[PDB]
RNA sequence: AUGCCUUAAACUUAUGAGUAAGGAAAAUAACGAUUCGGGGUGACGCCCGAAGAAUUUUUGAGC
């Protein structure tokens, strides 16, 4: 398996996929807007009640939503 | 972070069937009908019912 690679570890590949999705989506979120918690979750720092969201995919989908946009323009 | 060849590949980016139970967002429905009685609740929530002409000035007691 050294000379030509054999097989693939689909669980670790899925871990890598989660990292690459995270890096991609994170580069479009400015550093003030998102606060990363101790366990790897994310809070929205715009919205006054700080909702906490499990992934960066959910944080991006939240930042699309109308509650966030209304809370955004006040800040 | 170097140019070219058939975007170099006429290669693939897979992840079964169910049981029971939670968390978070998106989306979406409403705002003031006042008091009284009853249901409910630790308490509110909530729910069910009922209802500008009259003594100090400008619409005259004046003739
Ligand atoms: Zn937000």
């Amino acid at each position: 398996m050294s000379f030509k690679r054999e097989g693939d570890d689909w669980s670790q590949l899925n871990v890598l996929k989660k990292r690459r999705v995270g890096d991609l989506l994170a580069s479009y979120i400015p550093e003030d807007e998102a606060l990363m918690l101790r366990d790897g979750r994310f809070a929205c720092a715009i919205c006054p009640h700080r909702p906490v969201l499990d992934t960066l995919a959910m944080l991006t989908a939240h930042r699309a939503g109308k509650k966030h946009l209304s809370s955004l323009q006040l800040f």
